[PDB]
């Protein structure tokens, strides 16, 4: 139904679009208990995270959270340019809701 | 049974074949609740989606849906040329049913 | 226990070996209900399928069918030469049972 | 929520941080019973393990331990520079808790 | 726990270390009923299998077995030099227990 990341982002509160058009600068992954997350940063310093699964996530999001960590890792290793990120800004670091990669 | 994507596509109602013979221009992935989907684009603007798993899907296609999102991601990252897409035209963006990639 | 694809193939009824020594020309995959399959072709026109999972499959072949589809996808994308395929000939297109890849 | 590996590492006892800034030298993986683990080494001889999933692990970490081995395998194969490692030092070899890649 | 492949291999009966320092020559994969395994060979004729899961395997070894097949496949496709293999010499072909890669 939404046709791009901007329309999709617009369907949630506390979200904002970050136009990066750049490759991920660093990738951090954690298996530590209560911190099973991934954190990424860009050259400008901007930091984002894929949240630890919790009660704020419905069951359908379970699979998508894992896929997102897979995507980030591979985008990072292949140095793919990420166009935009839709993030929840009520979390720190900002939490990734969706990504767009282009060209 | 079907020997190719065209024959396969012809076995369903509301489907059509698109011949792109081009690489995916952009890939968008979302983990947002109720919008756990992927959307792809080609240079001419043509937009397609891998639908959110819902009641129209039988048990057997859930793994297939997951595999498709995986296929679109590497196809994108590797700039693989997609030959054809069999898509359901009763959805917007058009929903991907099958894909064919050729040398 | 088999030592190679040919001996493994010889243990089955209705099987046959095809020597290709060529890379995959086309990769096709479908998430369409009741047609969750993948189809590959070679320049010589040879067409093979990875069957839809079903009755003719034991619980151990399940993960293996999924694994074969991943193999065929990555082989296609990396342009790996397929040496031989052990195929069941009581199906059309011929269903894939095993694959060998040699440098 | 931590913004980097240094701060995330600091949220645990018996946890040390290691700045490597080199690609992994060796990758060892085992399927032997009771020894389903991975071991990595750096050219400076530093050796680290990804623990056999045991009782000291909560359920949320299970999927995470699998992801970490996938990450170690791909970072090794692509020769990615790993920046830092947060490791629990009450283990021998020291056990990987988190990893950061910044090339 | 062991700090390397030789020590690890020494913790089991009927095992031996083979130093290859060469890439995999051929990869064979089968989905055939009761023969869901992978066989790899090196140019020197060395042939090794990843056993079909059976009664000899404990529960914790089941994902390790699937992972090892992913590893062999990716190592093969990327021409990653395999250093050593720990194998059970009471099976034919000898069964892979652990693998070390160092390029
Ligand atoms: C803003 C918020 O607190 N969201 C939490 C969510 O709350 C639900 C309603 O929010 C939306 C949203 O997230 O913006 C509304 C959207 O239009 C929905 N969009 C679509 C396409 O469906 C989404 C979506 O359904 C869910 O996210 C699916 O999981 O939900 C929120 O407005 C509502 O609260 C109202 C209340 O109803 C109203 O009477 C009162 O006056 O004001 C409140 C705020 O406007 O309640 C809804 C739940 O009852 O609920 C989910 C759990 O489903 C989460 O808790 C969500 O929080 C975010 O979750 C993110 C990950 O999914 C991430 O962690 C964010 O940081 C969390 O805040
Ligand atoms: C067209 C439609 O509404 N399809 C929904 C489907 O409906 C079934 C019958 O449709 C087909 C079809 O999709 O074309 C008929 C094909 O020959 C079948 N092909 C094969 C290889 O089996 C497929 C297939 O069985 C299913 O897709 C597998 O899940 O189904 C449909 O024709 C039938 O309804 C008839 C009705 O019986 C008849 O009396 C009346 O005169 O005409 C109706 C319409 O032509 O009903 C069948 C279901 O009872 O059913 C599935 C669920 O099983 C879906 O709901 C499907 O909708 C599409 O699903 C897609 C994703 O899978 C996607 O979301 C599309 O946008 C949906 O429209
Ligand atoms: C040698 C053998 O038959 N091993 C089978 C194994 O047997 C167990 C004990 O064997 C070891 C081993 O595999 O070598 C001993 C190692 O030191 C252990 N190492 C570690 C780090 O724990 C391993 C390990 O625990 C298991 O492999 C985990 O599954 O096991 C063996 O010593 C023992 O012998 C007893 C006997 O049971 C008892 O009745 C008699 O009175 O005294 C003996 C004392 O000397 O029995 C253990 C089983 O209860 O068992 C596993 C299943 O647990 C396998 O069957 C294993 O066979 C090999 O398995 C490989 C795949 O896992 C491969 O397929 C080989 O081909 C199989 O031979």
């Amino acid at each position: 139904t939404p046709q791009n990341i901007t329309d999709l982002c617009a369907e949630y509160h506390n979200t904002q679009i970050h136009t990066l058009n750049d490759k991920i600068f660093s990738y951090t992954e954690s298996l530590a208990g209560k911190r099973e997350m991934a954190i990424i940063t860009f050259k400008n310093g901007a930091t984002f995270q894929v949240e630890v699964p919790g009660s704020q996530h419905i069951d359908s999001q379970k699979k998508a959270i894992e896929r997102m960590k897979d995507t980030l890792r591979i985008a990072y290793l292949t140095e793919a340019k990420v166009e935009k990120l839709c993030v929840w800004n009520n979390k720190t670091p900002h939490a990734i809701a969706a990504i767009s990669m282009a060209n």
